[PDB]
């Protein structure tokens, strides 16, 4: 099997893995709908109960995995509890993966675009004081850039160029990969993360130097770092900080666990794995969170930057910000840094969750890396497809993946492995190899406490939330439904051909 060739490498991949898009799109909205510093509170306690322990958990069933050949969960969950049904579970740890990757390389790609017409100067011109005059032609940019429908048939038109920088941005993503592990995805971490670092840094800096008549930066770090203890009864934040620190881990994706089951048996993953997740957080909370908010907070206050945040997921960072950032002197070159820097936060994370599926190829189907790679990149490029030209199909993969699938998942590879598998098994393999040891609090909180948070949050939306989705949406969700499910459906076929392999091969 392959292996990281260096211990910081792992950690820069693993940082890259989790450090992405999520960093610095999800968490500025998920941050401004919730009340700020209403939302920091349950963020913190997610991320002590949650994402802290299943980030090790997750370590520990990689590395378990890998040191037998396995760096998928269809495989890894029967290495834990030898039943059918834990392949079938397992099949989530590709079908989540896959999915999310079909709508986080777009996006990527949206990005990559961005970049470079910022960078050519190919961009809106504000009238130079009204805000809608300002806001409009960045409304209007991204809006000729997906194609945002204009009458009434839900078809999303991209442009031309869109279309070219995503066949581009998959040729990035395919470049990295066929090249390996050690020699693609850790080389080139140990250029992006000091790369991504610096850039941020610099536009920290450059949007604490914003005033404007209506507040400055620091008006935008209060509302974040204000509490609000009067939201911690809400369900909805609760469910709004738990979605967030899962998906800005690479939690329930999958990703983690193929990653991971590229360590060595012996090495390290309890200081490793906390690293790279403390790494994630000062991305998010010192990084990501002070520049979109407080850049917004800082041309139109706090109640109008909620205002942005809730208009929807990309306004305030490809709208708002860029439109922000024309009123600034140099701020076109500005703008391209900032895409420059969602490039290369996605790219390091699109090419963690498409590993799963090349893994799963090479591992149970013994297919070569490069053909492994490449049927993974026809996979995505051809379904994404269905994200590119139907509106608001890019949502539903999102909310069935990227949000249910991963916290399911989660709270299924928790049960499957300290559950099943042994509690005193799990802890003995989670600290095997360690640097450090983790705190004996933690043992408690993997096996009671963690589960039924999940538990009580995943009955949450079953019963408030999701009746909401299933009949008060348009009728073209089942379009992606259909897709996805059929997806799932090809992925257990895949299964169900590794295992067919493997009585042949015994044989
Ligand atoms: C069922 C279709 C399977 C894949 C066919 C993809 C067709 C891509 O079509 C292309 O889309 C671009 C963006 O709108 C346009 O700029 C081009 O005119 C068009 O050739
Ligand atoms: C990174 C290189 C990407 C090259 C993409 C070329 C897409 C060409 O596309 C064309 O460009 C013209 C000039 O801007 C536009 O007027 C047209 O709308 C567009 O069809
Ligand atoms: C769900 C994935 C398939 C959707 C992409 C299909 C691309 C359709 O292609 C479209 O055909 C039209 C007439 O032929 C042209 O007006 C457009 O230039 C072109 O975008
Ligand atoms: C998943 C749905 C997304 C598909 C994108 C629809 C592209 C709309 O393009 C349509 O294609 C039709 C057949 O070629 C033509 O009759 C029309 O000229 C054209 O409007
Ligand atoms: C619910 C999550 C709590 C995370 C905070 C744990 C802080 C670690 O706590 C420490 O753990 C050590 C090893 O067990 C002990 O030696 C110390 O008594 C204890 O202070
Ligand atoms: C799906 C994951 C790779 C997402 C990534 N952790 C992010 O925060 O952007
Ligand atoms: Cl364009
Ligand atoms: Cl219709
Ligand atoms: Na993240
Ligand atoms: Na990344």
């Amino acid at each position: 099997r392959e292996h990281w060739a260096t211990r910081l490498g792992l950690i820069l991949a693993m940082a890259g893995n989790a450090v992405g898009l999520g960093n610095f799109l999800r968490f500025p909205v998920q941050a401004a709908e919730n009340g700020g510093g209403a939302f920091m509170i349950p963020y913190i306690i997610a991320f002590l109960l949650v994402g802290i322990p299943l980030m090790w958990i997750e370590w520990a069933m990689g590395r378990y995995g890998g040191a037998q050949g396995h760096g998928t969960t269809p495989a890894i969950f029967y290495l834990l509890w030898r039943n059918r049904f834990a392949k079938i579970l397992g099949v989530f740890g590709l079908w989540i993966p896959l999915v999310v990757a079909i709508y986080y390389v777009y996006i990527e790609s949206w990005t990559l675009g961005f970049a470079i017409k910022f960078l050519v100067g190919l961009v809106p011109e504000p009238p130079p004081t009204d805000p809608d005059s300002i806001l409009r032609p960045f409304k209007e940019f991204l809006y000729s850039y997906i194609g945002v429908p204009k009458g009434d048939e839900p078809i999303l038109k991209p442009s031309l160029f869109a279309y070219i920088v995503f066949l581009i941005t998959m040729f990035i993503n395919v470049s990295i990969l066929i090249r390996g592990i050690s020699k693609g995805i850790e080389r080139f971490a140990k250029i992006a993360m000091p790369t991504l670092f610096i850039l941020a840094v610099f536009l920290v800096i450059r949007v604490f130097l914003l005033e404007t008549p209506n507040g400055t930066a620091a008006d935008g770090l209060n509302f974040l770092w204000t509490p609000d203890f009067e939201k911690l009864k809400d369900p909805g934040v609760w469910i709004a900080a738990v979605g967030q620190i899962f998906f800005t881990l690479s939690l329930g994706f999958g990703a983690i666990i193929t990653y991971a089951s590229y360590v060595r048996k012996d090495q390290d993953i309890v200081l490793s794995g906390l690293t790279a997740a403390t790494l994630n957080e000062k991305a998010e909370v010192i990084l990501g969170g002070s520049i979109s908010i407080p850049a917004a907070v800082a041309f139109f206050g706090v109640a109008n930057a909620v205002a942005i945040a809730k208009a929807g997921a990309f306004n305030l960072g490809f709208i708002t910000l860029p439109a922000i950032f024309s009123q600034t002197a140099g701020g076109t070159f500005l703008g391209f840094l900032w895409f420059f820097l969602l490039f290369f936060a996605g790219l390091t994370s699109s090419i963690a969750i498409m590993q799963p599926m090349i893994a799963f190829l090479e591992d149970e189907l013994k297919l070569s890396r490069k053909h492994a790679v490449l049927w993974t990149a026809a996979i995505v490029f051809f379904s994404a497809h269905l994200v590119m030209f139907l509106n608001k199909s890019l949502d539903e993969m999102d909310f069935w993946a990227g949000t249910i699938g991963v916290v399911f998942f989660g709270l299924t590879e928790l049960i499957i492995f300290f559950w099943i598998f042994g509690a005193d098994k799990a802890w003995e393999e989670i600290n095997r190899g360690g640097i450090i040891k983790v705190p004996r609090i933690y043992y408690y909180v993997m096996r009671y406490i963690t589960p039924a948070f999940l538990a009580v949050l995943l009955v949450v939306w079953a019963r408030e939330y999701i009746p909401k989705i299933m009949e008060e949406t348009h009728w073209t969700v089942w379009i992606t439904r259909f897709y996805i499910i059929g997806l799932f459906l090809f992925l257990t076929f895949l299964v169900f051909l590794a295992e067919r392999r493997r009585n042949h091969e015994s044989a």
